[PDB]
Parts: structure tokens; sequence; C-alpha cells
């Protein structure tokens, strides 16, 4: 079971040898704010050299995909394709695609908390929200789903509107992510999505479907259009409670670096507590400590 | 144990003359929106006359005492002393009062999630809010608290400042109530203080204290003036995780009304799941039933 084994030597080269690929988490993996952390961009170059691929997957809805290609560029890691990238906007307006409920001939509407980026990726997947301009008669689509993301313009009454939607026991509830919250470059914390949904959930007294890490629905997400093996498939994260967590509900080796938000002394007592799909199977410092075993 | 008998006949009027006094909840007890339950006025009168104490508890932090008052008396309730009224609004500032830390030379601001009636109840016991007009000087006190009430005016911007105040551990984080919503006359709901303190206390890591019911710190705060034997006291409420469990855990028989939130169902629910905690001891259908055991 995962041991919490600092990565490095002959277990390196084994562990990034037997790998066909490896899948990165984004924020506090790549990059922290708008600064890559040094080496990464470089180990991105040595693992495509070396004939592995890499995928990238981030419960941050803020950026659609051209702009989250962009920003990718922008910070050193060039050569990607937008294939390669799966945001929690994407796959949420997948998953909306795919289960939105009611008959094919009246499509209904999302209920969208959250911003520009997001509604984005929604509207690209073919769904109409609500708020949306109705049709010539004016009678607008019945909601058939309260979206919850990273919402900057969240307020009490869009809390009570998506209560009244939620009232109807067949309007799906859905989240991007359940992350509590994110750090920003001067050490304070800006509220995440699962604090909203929290407030969502005991208001409405509905369980949200989660579609980002920890959720296995991320890993079909990615996996939709590209074959990948979880056995052979490195997950890298900086987050126990998502990134961790998402790889051994899939059946990958998990590595925590230690660059973004999670410590190694949280993974040592979850270890301690024997709460092992939280416990990494391997750590480094940051990932440009992975280059070495290529 | 608690058995959710229904209450009547020959118990009733045992259990009423035992009591010296009655601790009545408010909403959905003694009136639904604004309609007075039929025959709550008549029991209440009744019960003076025999000499019986009557108390009330209400965790809406909508009214401060003045404007509690002439609610209770605009809907029946007449020759009731404001003395007889405790809110969570009332508690929390009282709360605040004994506990709000920093030296006794530099008091310390109250940063506060809620609307006018609970600033006009903290601002009545001495506290200082953030936001309130600075000295000449123009340094603003330190926030040494954050109170989360129902606050229809919440949003991104509040909540994530209330995490910078959150991030120094000494700031006290407390929460007027837990109720996570509220019925409306049209049976829409309202979101309630618990799905905001979820939010908070989701984004902060913090556990708030909670002033009002279910805490025992409510009976704390009606009993500072008052001498009532809570074993002498019958707790009456609508809700089953507010009312029921608070009346357990302060030794009170509990009686469950109809009127409101809970449903008799549910509480036959949490007597076979064995959670005596959430089980009244006696239901009626509404309180007018109890007035027949006078
Ligand atoms: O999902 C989001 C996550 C974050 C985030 C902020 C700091 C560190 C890590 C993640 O920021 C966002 C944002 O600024 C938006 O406008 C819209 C969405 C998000
Ligand atoms: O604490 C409050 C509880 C409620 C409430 C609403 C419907 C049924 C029962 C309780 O309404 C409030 C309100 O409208 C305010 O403006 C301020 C506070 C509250
Ligand atoms: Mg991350
Ligand atoms: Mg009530």
């Amino acid at each position: 079971m995962a041991r919490c084994e600092r990565l490095r030597g002959a277990a390196l080269r084994d562990v990034l040898g037997r790998a066909q690929g490896v899948l990165f988490d984004c924020d506090g993996v790549l990059w922290n704010g708008e600064r890559a952390v040094p080496g990464a961009p470089e180990l991105l170059e040595r693992l495509a050299r070396a004939g592995k691929a890499a995928l990238f997957v981030s419960n941050n809805s803020r950026r659609a995909r051209p702009e989250l290609a962009l920003r990718f560029a922008r910070l050193g890691f060039g050569g990607l394709r937008a294939e390669q990238l799966f945001s929690s906007a994407l796959c949420a307006a997948r998953l909306l695609r795919q289960r939105l409920p009611g008959p094919p001939d009246a499509p209904g509407a999302v209920f969208v908390l959250g911003g520009e980026g997001l509604r984005a990726e929604l509207r690209a997947a073919g769904l109409r929200l609500a708020g949306d301009p109705s049709a010539g008669d004016g009678a607008a689509p019945r909601v058939r789903a309260v979206l919850v993301g990273y919402d900057e313009h969240f307020s009490f009454a869009k809390l009570r509107e998506a209560c009244a939607h939620l009232r109807d026991p067949e309007c799906l509830l859905v989240a991007t992510d359940r992350d509590p919250w994110h750090p920003l470059s001067d050490g304070s914390r800006t509220p995440g999505t699962g604090s909203l949904a929290a407030a969502v959930e005991t208001a409405s007294g509905r369980q949200a479907l989660v579609v980002g890490k920890p959720s296995p629905y991320m890993f079909e997400c990615i996996t939709e259009n590209f074959s990948i093996d979880p056995a052979r498939t490195l997950m890298v994260g900086d987050r126990l409670e998502t990134d961790i967590l998402f790889g051994h509900r899939c059946g990958m080796t998990t590595v925590l670096t230690l660059t973004g938000v999670s410590r190694l002394e949280e993974a040592q007592a979850y270890l301690a507590a024997g709460q092992h799909d939280l416990v990494p199977h391997y750590y480094v410092e940051s990932i440009a400590d992975l280059t070495e075993g290529l």
C-alpha cells in the first residue's frame, strides 16, 4: 500500500521507466500563481523526448480551453495540444451534455453559479443557460440542472434562486469540484467551489454530483478520446484530498509534490491513521526532481 | 427515554401540572409567516392564569428585541415583557461581549455577516463593528471576531473578507445558529444561517462557535436573569435538530409541535434508529392541544 516514500535514485528510474504517461495536476504543481516551478518546463520536454504521454487535469474553472492553452505557453510549457488539457469546466460541460434530464424535443437549461470561462465551456458543449434570451414566444426553458462552480459573484439571492430550481427533485445538482479554498501569493486564501457547494447543499438538502477530482468521472472525461492504462499512468498532484485520492480511486501510482497546498506532515498523519487512500505512494520536493529519472 | 408519545388526556394534565414553566420556540410554533397558530394566544393566557412561566427562544436574527416584542403583540400575544424574549441575535451579542479577545484598553471589532436587527443588538451590547467609523487618527480597530448570521446580502467578497480576518487564529468564528433553511408561505425555502456558516467554515478551515439552539449556550443566556429549573421546564418546538436536541442537552421535557418544519415521521425514524437525542418526549398537532391540560 502507499507508504509516502521519497522518490529518488534507482526507484525513480524504475517508476518513470515503467510509466507510459504522466497525468499532472496544474495549480501548485507546474506553477504557483504566475510563477512557473523552476525546472517544470524542462521535465515536460524530457518526458516527450522519452516517448511518454503527458496529460493535464485541473479543478480550476477560470479558463476555457483556449485561454488555458495560452497560459501553458506563457509559462514555458511549449508544444502542447489543447486536447491534452482537462479542466473541471470542460468536464462539467461534457457531463451535463451527457446527463441533462428532459425530452430531446424540448431541451432544458442550466442555472450556472460561475464565471465567463465556465459559461463559455458550457455553451461550446451545446448547453443552454438560464438567463439566456428566450425565443420569440418568451416562454423560458425549464431549468433542469444547477451547476456550482467558482463564482466570484456568488450572492444570497443566487443561492436562494438555486434552491428554487432544486425544489424539483428531477433537477440535477452538479458541482465542478469541492476544493474548499485556494492559496494566494501573499499567504491569504480565496474561497473555493467547495465552500459554495457546501452552502447550496446545506440550503437545498441535496447532495451534489461532483465532476472534478477526486471524482472518477474526471478520469472518464480524460480517457474518452485517449487510451491510457491507469496501471501505467503516474498521477502527480499537490493536494491529498483531491489529486492523491483521485489517483487511488483510478488505480494510478500517486506522487505528491510539495510545491503546493498539502504538506508532507499531513500525508504522514494520514498514513499513521491508516487512511491509505489519502497517502501518496511517493513524494518529491518539486516535479523538477523527476527529470533525473529519465 | 423519549418515545415520541402523543400528549393527551391525563398524561397531558400531569405533564403541564408538574411544569413550572414553558419555553417556546417561535417560528413554526406560535405562528407561520404572518399567521398566528389558531389557539396559541389563548394557551399563553391560560398558562399565565395558571401561574406558569413562559419564555421564548428563537434562532431568528431578523428582529432586535423591540421589534420582536411588537411582533408578538401584533399576532395576539399580549401582556408580554421584552425580557421574556430571547433571540440568537441577542444571545450572540451577549456572548461576544463576554468572550471577545483582546486587551481592555484597546477593544476589538466584530466583522458581521448579517442584517440591521442583528447589528442593532450587537451595538446595544457595547460591541464595535468592522466598518464603523474610525477615530480621528484613522487606525481601524483590529477585528477579533467574525459573526455569521442570516445575511440577505451575503457575497463571495464578504466570504473572502471573513477568511482574511480568520487567518488570525485568535480571531473568533461565531455563528448565530446553524438552521439550514426556512420555509416560506408558498412552499419554497430561503437559505438559513447554517448554509452561510457552512461556506465560511469550509473556506476558512475553522469550526464555528454556535450561539443558538441546539447549543446549550442559549439556555445560559435565557437563565442569566431568570431562575428556571430545566427539570421543571417544558421545551416546545417544531424542529427536531434544533429545538428537541436543545431540550435534551439541557435536561428538559421536550414537546414537538407539528405546525412547523419537522414531521412526525422524521421523529419516528430517529427513534427507530436509536437516536434518542433527536426524539421528542411528546408531540402535539399544534400547541392549541396543550390548553386542555390546564
Ligand atoms: O476555479 C477557479 C480557481 C481559482 C484559483 C485561484 C487561485 C489559486 C488557484 C485557483 O481561481 C478562479 C478564478 O480567479 C476565476 O475567476 C474563476 C475560477 C477560478
Ligand atoms: O434569522 C432570520 C430568519 C428568517 C426566517 C425567514 C422565514 C421563516 C423563518 C425565519 O428570516 C430572516 C430575515 O428575513 C431577515 O431579514 C433577517 C434574519 C432572518
Ligand atoms: Mg493543485
Ligand atoms: Mg421553529
